[PDB]
């Protein structure tokens, strides 16, 4: 189980476009993947869960990965949220 803290460097945070792209990207991994904002939590495979987080631009978020590829998933999700 890996916890990595990141800043959402996305113009409208996790809006429809950014949440939908995360859901697509995250299907490539075998690991369970969740995002956490304070006490709000969502499975990264759930468009509805991601949207319900209400993540805005520059929000501090925790990426939680758990499974065979958990370190790869953690690095690539953090990269997606800082660089694009």
């Amino acid at each position: 189980m890996i916890s990595t803290k990141v800043t959402i460097n996305c113009p409208a945070g996790l809006d429809s476009k950014a949440a939908a792209l995360l859901v697509q990207k995250v299907s490539k991994y075998s690991s369970s993947i969740w995002l956490e904002k304070g006490e709000r939590r969502a499975n990264a495979k759930s468009l509805l869960g991601l949207l319900s987080l209400g993540v805005e631009r520059n929000a501090a978020i925790t990426i939680i990965t758990d499974g065979e590829d958990e370190k790869k998933a953690a690095d690539e999700i953090s990269e997606y949220f800082t660089v694009g």
